[PDB]
């Protein structure tokens, strides 16, 4: 049914939700054969990847380089300050080199359109490790952590706070593909890009769910079964640290936000964390699961690596959803 | 009856000599089955390491890095310019996420208490990479390099000239424990920390050995079998080079420094050396042990992670301590 | 025959062209098993190679780590940033230590004599990673990619246009040795060293091949085989930008330069690739055996890491050259 093997994945927009539910479904088979039964498991014995960072990272950082070892993978760390990409070369030719030295690139970048012309121009896999405009990896992780937590994903309300940004256009991206609903809650002046917004509409009246921007923090998180925010400033938007300050007043997540959701609400945020966005009781909460999380950041992106480069089938059986 | 699994290696003062001790046996037994045997062993296999460092490395660097790996393991070199960590994001966080995604962690540090931090904060392994208060995975490296020149360690008197810096300290927390006396010379305003001080004079009385603090170069080298110093201007240091030199005349070790030490003197020094705390004769004399010492920090790093991260037991019968 | 194993690679002027043969042969060699009969071959299983970086690169630090992990070796990128290399210690030392933790070093410099202190003092196998004056690995990827193109190398003209650099350099120190031809093209102060000319006249009579070096492009192109250039302003001399774009007018490669070389006429490029140099047309031309050239980057430097570490001998009847 599912065929992902050479694919790029840029975006979770290029995805139905029967591949995303497949991705997930081999992240939790490779979780249980290596984390629970301790196997090993070189699927991707003599393979390389080339990871490319434009910005700082930890998880995604982290999970990629141990995720993509522990099959039996070389990952190869490239910074701006020692490739020629930008500086003495183009991105086209920087590309083809790629191809032809590596199996697949994950790239952490400014520009979307980077990682287009990237996948343009080189014939080995291109995956996104966060732009400016998605973060597709991310959400894979979310919802692994949501199915754990909830034994399905169908009919969860996910209730966003916060910024117009990266990781709520990947919820929006998704969401809808697996049955779920959507309220999120932005400022003035700082809604989701309104084509994307275009296309969340579209899906969830595609799968009969409901979508709902506002920029009241108390509507969004109303019977949600799920709060999720993120920082108020995102890399390489620094310069608006004042004005953003004082446009997301009254946006951080607190215990009275969570008085307003569903009886059996939890808390995501894709880290790093500060303390605007959320206060201790919540991020902290038994409810938080914020660290399982950024853990299910390594099993995802194992699952991404080998569905775009090996055959390899689950052997668990398939995730309620 | 030694039980080091699960362990933290932040100081030596934490360990007795007879874990200490084990480790030592450990480092022996991994380079006699690698080294001479030529043996493959993948002890650290499926696992992987987060390495953090705030300051440079060649040595630590490069015998951890090449030492997980040789067992099999991934490392992953993590810079403060690439994480979040102090930046976007708070050590406690970071030492969660590492917990998830990392089987141990080894970070170079100014402070201490980060390492106390990291290892409160995370479930995993925290090893001391060197601190701006200890360095005890360079004492392993010297006491295997000594057992290994002089057969045994019992007896022996180290004569420490120079600063009363981590390398001192790591000394300090560890010389008695297998029977060794010390002799230490510093300037007047540059003395070990009192409260090392004072638990190393209970160390000595415990083991019935010698410690003897000193401003004089020729008291501390007295009838010492082994000399050791280090720079006299450490990592993070560097405000102060003019006083230190002024305050260090005298200090540098000589062939007459060995003059007046035990007839089978040897010399130590951590390394990065510079031409100010001894000269070439000494530094390349024959008696030099200084790069025995250097290849020691792969074979001791290596039975650190084995010991801390599986239930491997030596195969060699215990070296003579 | 040849016995290469424990040799360092400074330059390919120290290599006879049976040597230089040997490593063609085994790279096709590798390529072959592992590249279209997919074998693992653990080559380089239980070592390790230290790889010092003074300059940026995506070729060679690519190729160089995933080749190496390719055969089952450990990588390690080493930065000026992060090791103590000219701040706090000498080359000397970092040359034992290196020797004592590593199996080989690549070492990508600008000072050639800093390849000769780290070969002298070092133990273990230094291999150029381009200095200012040479660049051997990359003519290693060059002629086994004209090979594959022509199906043997011995009477070739090849024809370099451009500035009389590292990589014109090492095609002086191995053309000849070849059985091919060069023509080579600079501006009027910007010639080849004199002693790496004066030794290239000699391989050229003792090989009975022509050496012509001239100002002229069209003399330089006129009936070769191969067009060569690279950028006019090398990694180190950004601050003659201005003075070499106006000593370089008209030594820009195009088709006019082409309808004046041989009938099967094909290019070469290093990389990274200026406009300057070369126009899009020659370029992207199907005679542009530019990518082909940067994929055997990888082949031919896990073919001298193999031929300096191991004893192992090809399976492949040796390519016609
Ligand atoms: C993982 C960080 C996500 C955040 N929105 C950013 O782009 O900085
Ligand atoms: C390994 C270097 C040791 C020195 N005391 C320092 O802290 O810089
Ligand atoms: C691989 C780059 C070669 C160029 N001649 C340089 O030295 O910068």
């Amino acid at each position: 049914k599912v065929q992902l093997k050479g694919r790029d994945l840029l975006t979770l927009k290029n995805f139905t939700g029967e591949e995303i539910k497949y991705m997930l479904w081999l992240s939790a088979d490779l979780k249980f054969r290596i984390k629970q039964k301790g196997e090993y498991l070189p699927l991707l014995q003599g393979k390389s990847l080339g990871m490319i960072f434009e910005k700082r990272s930890t998880r995604t950082r982290l999970s990629t380089e141990t995720g993509f070892a522990l099959l039996g993978g070389h990952p190869c760390f490239l910074t701006t300050q020692d490739i020629h990409l930008g500086v003495n070369e183009s991105l086209t030719d920087t590309a083809r080199v790629l191809s032809s030295m590596a199996d697949a690139v994950l790239a952490r970048v400014y520009k979307q359109s980077d990682l287009d012309t990237l996948a343009k121009e080189a014939s080995i896999p291109i995956i996104n490790g966060l732009s400016d405009l998605y973060h597709p990896i991310q959400i894979l992780a979310d919802y692994l952590t949501l199915q754990e937590h909830y034994s399905s994903l169908k009919g969860l309300t996910l209730s966003w706070i916060g910024d117009g940004n990266n990781i709520l256009h990947s919820i929006m991206m998704s969401a809808a593909k697996f049955g779920m609903h959507l309220q999120a809650a932005t400022p003035k002046g700082y809604e989701p890009d309104a084509s994307v917004t275009k296309l969340a509409e579209q899906y969830a009246k595609e799968n009969g769910t409901k979508l709902l921007l506002t920029n009241d923090p108390l509507e969004a998180a109303h019977g949600g079964n799920v709060l999720i925010t993120d920082t108020w400033i995102s890399m390489g938007r620094e310069e608006e640290k004042k004005k953003r300050l004082q446009a997301f007043q009254g946006y951080q997540v607190t215990m009275k936000t969570a008085k307003v959701a569903a009886s059996d609400w939890t808390f995501l945020h894709c880290l790093p964390r500060k303390p605007e966005e959320v206060d201790d009781e919540v991020f902290y909460s038994p409810r938080s699961l914020v660290f399982p999380e950024a853990e299910n950041r390594k099993w995802t992106i194992m699952a991404v690596m080998v569905s775009l480069l090996t055959d390899y089938s689950p052997q668990l059986q398939k995730p309620k959803f």
